[PDB]
């Protein structure tokens, strides 16, 4: 689904892709603000984009980051599923 | 293998989406190098990045810029189409 705490999962998610991206191990804290962006097309769910704003423990201390991942999602063929990308994990404030 | 002709058009499109967002007038000469990052996920592509280092007259001059494309791939359900969208495009000074 969308929201609940999918939005948590996927904070998550988008941490570990920078964790090699940029072979890091920030430690996830909590997420703090997020917009979610989602495409229907006759009620068929397309895309989201997720613009995340996270707080994440960089080695250390706390601190801010600003993540976008983009979910699209596949419907039937070949079995209903997602794919997940992270493209932008930018620390902020 | 990346195909010549396709990104070359996938260049004149950089050039003319940053000349409608900016009032800009660059006027296309050749695309010179390109990097090209495609996903396939459970069979269908997914998405493509295109990196594209692209040479435009500026005023008359010629200088090189640096465009980032996105391509995402609508594949079977409502027609076969790929949505382009513009992301960077600046100089490379």
């Amino acid at each position: 689904a969308s929201n609940s705490l999918e939005i948590e999962e996927l904070a998550r998610f988008a941490v570990d892709e920078h964790n090699k991206k940029e072979n890091a191990l920030l430690e996830f804290v909590r997420v703090v603000k997020a917009k979610e962006q989602a495409n229907l097309y006759l009620s068929t769910p397309i895309d989201t984009m997720y613009y995340l704003t996270l707080e994440a423990k960089d080695g250390g201390k706390k601190k801010l980051y600003e993540a976008k991942v983009w979910v699209k999602h596949i419907m039937y063929y070949p079995k209903t599923a997602n794919f997940k990308e992270l493209q932008e994990f930018k620390p902020v404030g």
